[PDB]
């Protein structure tokens, strides 16, 4: 019932979703491991995010009569200290919106309509924490690298 | 430098069983949603929560003993086809999942790692919880027959 | 001072009620074991009850200056499946409600009338439990064992 | 998939919770009878622990597949006052203890570690008992006995 | 129209009630006057339920058609301290249950069974307060005197 | 009554916990007087924890007829800074948790299970001191000596 | 910065609270387990007490430039019953309130009137300590032990 390449597009978008659950949970982790709680608490929401996103793109293939992978995990990027955690989360979700346009164009084309709207809400969400991304990485560049960690040692 | 090097690699060990576990629980639980089972859904839903939630204090533990957490090694998801098939899968996991806890909590005795085998112990306990419900729901279907059991199983609550 | 026979009558009547105490309260668990929840619940509460008339019993046992004995049990009667528990548990009752009929009769003949009243109270618990009984036991026949048996695994 | 001696063990622990339960009933209903309220009621929630002691056994045997025993009963230590009763609560107490710690030896052999944990918290409440025992005892030698029924009379 | 042996025998208990209201109410005043407050709070609630009592039979013996006899007081037990006082009471209330159960014997003859129940509702509470009697004489000897005279001094 | 070892190595622990009390009382009142009022705070909130540990500790010996020892009192690391003083409290925490295992391991050999228990639960939560203590030290090196200071002006 | 006279007199009052702290904190663990609550919890408020002086004592030490001294602690004095425990808090009190007296002129001789005015309050603190006792060992002779102890069995 649903179209096989859309089938395929969701679970590799949900790929991108299960590798970025690990990497988040495991950077949020390891920043309450080092008293950046504040950091750690919004890692940890990330996480949470893209664990709702999975259950969605789980729920809409196996509606349109799909097998939804989540036995394949790709590789996860994990930074060893707070500016390379968050580039690393940064480039994961530059190549997640790259597969999400093109999951897109393809709904589009066979008329999935409802799927492209659900990668869209999704794409809407990963655009949001790319600018969380680069908007961290900027303070630190203005604040200076102590002071930002500073800032994030106590939760909000 | 804290922790002893076999304990953490127990600790990845149980973890590794509680990430397959997460997963295996979630695709089951949305399955079973899927077929409108919506108390099996449910039920299997807050089975796949509770790995997560011990996934997490296993993680929290390796990093305070200065491991490093294995979250890439993703093993064998025993994925069924049917209810009853999904039950036993569930209970073939369960029962690899306890093996190794035990293995684990009797190392963390030896080099006095206390309390790892507390955490341990208590994962075991919610470990043992969980067959206890899988033995039982397979016994309920002889009892009931299967048509009836998933009759049980098509409304929450 | 009671009558030395409406205490051992008494003693009798808290003998029946020790089995059945740990009778239905095995039978519960093991319904729990099987899933089969309600029917578990239902016969925790009639494990509770009988347990609250051994505490009346052993009350006026001890009023009228005897000796409970909580000390001899007698016979457990178990089932290993649903049918055969309310069998056993239908069985127990019948010889219950046998002793308490007995047992009044005496209280009557010698003027014992609280003693009476008290065993008059179980009797009726204990006849409201035959009527559940066989009850469940034409329910059974009536919605065949699978249906019942499916109709008590949710509390 | 139980192991069968942590089965023999268990029903061994759950035989000695059907003695206390029986035996500290009765001794609760004897202080009431003789208006030591205050007695009566802590030996009632003595009691009542037991019980919910009785049932974890009861429930964790019939998960491991095995048939809980509660048709043999034990001997019951009953006191003939005040003194006695305390005394045959710890002495029973003491040998349940024992008990306990061999049950535990075994399970931790052969890798039980929930009905370790199990056993060990009922340990830890029996433990609790022979501490208000053994306290009591005490009181009675501090303050004299009719000092100690006197401030046991009223609830 | 009354059985009128039933109606004899209602007086009687009547008179017994009579007697037990003015008993009680000055052991309790009595016991108020020495500042033993609490018997003496106690005393006045058996009081409080003799009358009662003998509403109740007041009642019947109107509705059967009987005169309710008022006029004559028995003899009242009256002690001159808390030993004999409580005896007193008991003494009386052995009485009282006797001629209770005789009541009821004749009540069942004639099949006034309405009446029969009243006295076994009477004689209940009478069989209570001869429970609270020998209890408290029990607790004389257990804790002595002078201890428990202290502990019925405040309410 | 306690194994004789197990009353030792309780008295050890305990004494551990007494230098404990007074190190974190005194660091928590010198961060204070420098103004630094979150690391005061935080720092009582150990020592209480610790007074706590004490409390269960002298309880447990008690209870197995052992003699609490609280007039020895060990070596107190105090430091003169912030940074010294985390140290001094990871180097008693580090000694403090050796010899809570070198305990465990006692108490489960002569099978003290309740005493293994409590010191489990005290070394969780040295553990969890330790983990603190670790974070602070890193933070220093992470966020810088003088911002880490400032985050701990304002509670 | 404090005199130097001062701050000495100040960590010898501190020296005495933590004896005191200690000796009370294990006089009340003690009546605990002997079961003469009330006891207990009174000695614990009286431990608890001494903690808030000894905070005081070095907060105010730390103001004036001193070093509290936390590391000496002198003799405990514990007593083995009551009678003995209540004399040994009281053979502290003694001595803790010279040294009060003998701080206070010192303070006022070089106007500290502040540590003064602190010392005045923990002065009349313990001299309420000191009545407390007193009046415990005189009702131990107006009530007799027995009863003075019965008194404390409950909180
Ligand atoms: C590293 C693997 C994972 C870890 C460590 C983890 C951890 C957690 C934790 C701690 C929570 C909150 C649980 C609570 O206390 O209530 C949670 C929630 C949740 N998880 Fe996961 N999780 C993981 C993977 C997954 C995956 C693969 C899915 C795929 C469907 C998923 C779906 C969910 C959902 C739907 C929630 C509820 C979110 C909400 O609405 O609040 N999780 N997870
Ligand atoms: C196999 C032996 C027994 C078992 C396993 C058992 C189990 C239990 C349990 C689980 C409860 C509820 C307690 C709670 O959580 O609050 C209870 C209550 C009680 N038991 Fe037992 N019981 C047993 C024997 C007895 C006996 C022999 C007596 C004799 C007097 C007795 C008298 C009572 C009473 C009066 C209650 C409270 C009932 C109420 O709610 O009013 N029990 N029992
Ligand atoms: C220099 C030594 C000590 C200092 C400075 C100190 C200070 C304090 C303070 C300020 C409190 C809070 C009291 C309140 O606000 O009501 C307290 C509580 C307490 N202290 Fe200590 N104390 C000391 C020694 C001890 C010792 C040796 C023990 C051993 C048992 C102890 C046991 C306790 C307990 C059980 C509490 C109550 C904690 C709770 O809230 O649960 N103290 N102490
Ligand atoms: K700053
Ligand atoms: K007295």
């Amino acid at each position: 019932k649903g179209d096989k390449k859309v089938i395929q597009h969701l679970n590799k978008i949900l790929g991108n979703e299960l590798i970025a659950i690990n990497q988040y949970f495991l950077h949020s982790r390891m920043w309450n491991d080092w008293g950046l709680k504040r950091l750690g608490a919004h890692e940890y929401h990330e996480s949470i995010d893209e664990m709702k996103h999975a259950d969605k793109l789980i729920e809409r293939i196996l509606f349109l009569e799909g097998l939804p992978n989540l036995q394949d995990l790709g590789k996860l990027l994990i930074g060893e200290n707070t500016q390379e955690m968050l580039q690393c989360d940064l480039n994961l979700e530059l190549k997640a919106t790259k597969d999400l346009r093109e999951a897109i164009v393809h709904c589009e084309q066979v008329h999935d309509y409802v799927s492209r709207d659900l990668l869209k809400d999704i794409l809407e969400s990963e655009e949001e924490h790319i600018d969380y991304l680069e908007t961290q990485l900027g303070l630190i560049q203005k604040v200076g690298l102590e002071n930002y960690l500073q800032s994030h040692m106590h939760e909000d």
